DNA sequence: TGCCGAGGCCGCTCAATTGGTCGTAGACAGCTCTAGCACCGCTTAAACGCACGTACGCGCTGTCCCCCGCGTTTTAACCGCCAAGGGGATTACTCCCTAGTCTCCAGGCACGTGTCAGATATATACATCCTGTGCATGTACTCGGGATATTG
């Protein structure tokens, strides 16, 4: 039976939890598309004690017009396909986050910040995100990095130079990232235009067509439960669906999702039987052709990037296949990935598949551990004055960050 | 009996359709126009469409309560028929008049340009006309009783 989600927690703090040693403790801000995750670096403690503000990245303002609201509670959100592209709907998302974390007082946030961004970020987008940050909030110095690569940095066996493929899958994108000597080989990195949002959207539209008698009973927040709790990824889809074909297996494995009641009441207050549907929603990232979409999918793409290298460095970078982010949470994901990988390697060769320690939070914990180390490496950060000579389309090439290129944007 | 008378099958000859072959004449497809002026691309400052609670108007709804429907059959002539008669619609011919062709011939006017005006649009101020509302009676109605008209 379905549950309902929680809302409106009580995060309130003093003006700044400044510890011993250096006073400018940075904010660690994972600016996610599904949800934002934000908090103080809190140095000198091994386990990250409190990743506060776990909240959905969505805002309310309706037919009333005169007000808007920002916490977990018609709706809007600041992103287009995992790049932020909104003005004040970004501000009132930052404002919520700062106010609930506490801030000093004066006409700026006194603390430096580390902020996640898109695997590639359009130059205009980076420029705007820098302007909307330095101008309005007055931050002293800033760092941009990629969610996935922070999660890798967290999960590495050692704080040392590495190579691998990162497999990442968030709200509206999945990416395959080849990395060599700690550097993202962004020349031949690739992404797929699908993700967990689109899975839920498909599972919704399926069950709407299965039970037209009660369109209103099924809605995204209930699709979330069946997709998180009750769905799994096949080892081989055309074989799973084949064992699902016989009634004696079906009845033993179909999921009985009881709606809340007011004929045994199921003619409207149905038990929403999900069978094959609990496979067809996860599978979208491996076979986007279950939707209309003609793209290679996470299987053909991995082969298509992996055959663009010399045969020795393939055998190097496949030694660390890493799973992180959103959709990798499905049960069975490691097994499907390592089976699909076994067919596309030399007959006796070796590979290894690692799953992130906490697939959803390790991006933030990574950004924490990174900033807490690189406090004083002033070649890594963008300082407030640099933004006055370099127009905002500028970045500092540390590991776990997008590849910079010399370029400039006309503005007046 | 008879005879034959009446009787039942098969090549000429003509008269539409049908399809074929002859040759020749504009009219169709196409080219090059060429030429130019519309389509487009490129900006601009622009109007008007459109996605979106809430007051709330009325579309739809649960009751009882009766005529007109619903059912029958007698009959009543309506409608159908067939057969006969008369002509008038029809057919086939001969004489006849003009429909149609072409050709010459003119100027009527429909065509076209050449200028630029009285026209009507658009704004601002505005007063006024017109709508929506609220509000008495006056009639057009439904009924009952009797006179006149008309059917059988
Ligand atoms: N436990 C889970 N099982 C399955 N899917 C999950 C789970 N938790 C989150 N997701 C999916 O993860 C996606 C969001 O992941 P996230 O890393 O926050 O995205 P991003 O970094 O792009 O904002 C959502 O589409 C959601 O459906």
């Amino acid at each position: 039976p379905f549950r309902d989600a929680r809302a409106a927690p009580d995060p309130v703090l003093e003006a700044g939890p400044v510890a011993h040693g250096p006073l400018p403790v940075p904010l660690v801000l994972d600016n996610g598309s599904f949800q934002v995750r934000a908090g103080w670096a809190c140095p000198g403690q091994d386990p990250g004690p409190e990743p506060r503000l776990q909240f959905r990245a969505v805002c309310a303002r309706g037919r009333g017009g005169a007000r808007g609201a920002s916490g977990p509670q018609m709706l809007r959100s600041p992103f287009d396909r995992n790049v932020p592209v909104n003005l004040e709907l970004q501000e009132l998302l930052l404002d919520y986050s700062f106010q609930h974390l506490g801030v000093s007082s004066q006409g700026c946030v006194d603390h430096p910040i580390v902020l996640t961004e898109a695997v590639c970020n359009p130059l205009y987008s980076r420029q705007m995100m820098s302007e909307l940050l330095f101008e309005c909030y007055g931050i002293p110095k800033v760092a941009y990095g990629i969610d996935s690569l922070f999660s890798f940095y967290h999960n590495k066996p050692k704080n040392s130079m590495c190579s691998g493929l990162i497999i990442s899958s968030g709200y509206q994108c999945t990416h395959v990232l080849p990395i060599l000597e700690g550097r993202l080989d962004a020349k031949n990195c690739k992404r797929i235009n699908l993700g967990g949002s689109q899975a839920a959207g498909y599972l919704q539209r399926l069950l709407q067509l299965k039970y037209p008698g009660h369109l209103a009973a099924i809605t995204l927040s209930r699709m979330e439960e069946i997709l998180h709790e009750h769905s799994y990824i096949a080892e081989d889809y055309v074989e799973e669906l084949h064992k699902w074909r016989c009634p004696d297996y079906y009845e033993n494995n179909v999921h009985k999702m009881q709606l809340p009641f007011s004929v045994f009441n199921l003619a409207a207050y149905h038990q929403l039987f999900v069978g094959t549907e609990r496979i067809r929603a996860p599978e979208i990232i491996f076979q986007p052709s279950l939707i209309g979409e003609e793209q290679a999918g996470i299987a053909e793409t991995l082969q298509y990037i992996l055959d663009r290298y010399p045969k020795d460095i393939q055998e190097m970078l496949v030694q660390n296949v890493f799973l992180t982010g959103g959709n990798t949470m499905y049960p069975g994901m490691k097994a499907r990935m390592e089976k699909e990988l076994l067919e596309m390697r030399p007959f006796r060769s070796s590979f290894q598949v690692q799953l992130a320690s906490n697939p959803v939070l390790d991006a933030w914990y990574g950004a924490r551990d990174w900033a807490l180390n690189h406090l004083d490496d002033n070649e890594v950060w963008i300082t407030r004055k640099e933004y006055e000579e370099k127009g905002g389309e500028y970045l500092k090439e540390h590991c776990a960050s997008n590849i910079y290129v010399p370029i400039r944007l006309p503005k007046q």
